[PDB]
């Protein structure tokens, strides 16, 4: 893997191989998310979901969310990517979150960015002030959060006002991702990843993790492609065997556009890499991303 990363690096081609992939990607329908009516439930035009993987709200006035189910069959696991929810969709979100039992949401924006809103405020800041999704009659509680320097966990309770069933779902929020950029080092992303992994928010037991940045394509296909591609080098028999070029364009299979920029294609290449020594059997490297990801 990092001979193919030393020869791309050394030849400066990064640019090349992105280009090569985004010419390869599929190109599938997206007509549900082309109708008019739901024209006020994208955030971008130019990001949208494919009809076949989409992902469907149990409602029947409108089941459209901009989200797609990622299936990736031989890692074993599935993600849903989606865009940052917008004022009107915060409730879509949450019934999605629901129907589709996630334990976990992982986001990697934050609202405004550089000036620019990128994402509505679709979880609560007070544990005091909770929010009502009454379009969806879901209740959202924050019930607490564990600040670090470039992340911050919170647990929140979801409630159906229907049933008064309650679940706890974990917002895994990575504060300091820059859009169309890399996370500041392989050990930062890795004990952020790490701690998503050791939360059980990714459990089989539990619907797909939620995974969102602002338009659910750059940084979350950064994030679910090392993910994914970590869980292989750790089911197979030869983790050399590992094509993170393939892998991408599987996923793009599922969702457009997943891996934003050259650089992150890069990014995930050293994430990767370094991820290898913990599956390779390295009992302390884990500790050591703690450490150097300075997080408190
Ligand atoms: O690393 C990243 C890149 C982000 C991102 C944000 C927005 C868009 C869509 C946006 N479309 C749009 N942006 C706007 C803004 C105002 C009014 C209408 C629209 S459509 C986009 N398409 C672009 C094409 C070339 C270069 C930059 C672009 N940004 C794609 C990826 S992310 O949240 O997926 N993570
Ligand atoms: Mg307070």
């Amino acid at each position: 893997m990092e001979k193919e990363f030393e020869q791309i690096d050394k030849s400066g081609s990064w640019a090349a191989i992105y280009q090569d992939i985004r010419h390869e990607a599929s190109d599938f329908p997206c007509r549900v998310a082309k109708l008019p009516k739901n024209k006020n439930r994208n955030r971008y035009r130019d990001v949208s979901p494919f009809d076949h993987s989409r992902i469907k709200l149990h409602q029947e006035d409108n089941d459209y969310i901009n989200a797609s189910l990622i299936k990736m069959e031989e890692a074993q696991r599935s993600y849903i990517l989606t865009q940052g929810p917008l004022p009107n969709t915060c409730g879509h979100f949450w019934e999605m979150v629901w129907e589709q039992k996630s334990r976990g949401v992982v986001m990697l924006n934050r609202v405004m960015e550089k000036g620019s809103l990128k994402c509505a405020q679709y979880w609560p800041q007070k544990e005091e002030k909770e929010m009502i999704f009454e379009d969806t009659n879901l209740k959202l509680t924050l019930i607490s959060e564990d600040i670090k320097s470039y992340y911050t966990v919170r647990q929140l309770e979801l409630e159906n006002l229907t049933t008064q069933e309650t679940r706890e779902i974990l917002h895994f929020h990575y504060t300091t991702w820059p859009d169309f950029g890399v996370p500041e080092s392989p050990a930062s992303f890795l004990n952020f990843l790490f701690k998503v992994r050791e939360s059980g928010s990714l459990s089989p037991e539990h619907g797909p993790v939620v995974v969102h940045c602002s338009a659910g394509i750059g940084r979350s296909g950064t994030f679910c492609l090392a993910d994914t591609c970590l869980l292989l080098m750790d089911k197979r028999k030869d983790p050399s065997s590992v094509d993170i070029k393939k892998v991408l364009l599987e996923m793009r299979k599922f969702r457009m556009g997943l891996i934003q920029t050259a650089d992150q294609l890069r990014f995930s290449y050293l994430a990767v890499i370094e991820g290898a020594k913990f599956i390779m059997g390295d009992s302390s490297v884990q500790d050591q991303w703690k450490e150097l990801s300075h997080e408190d």
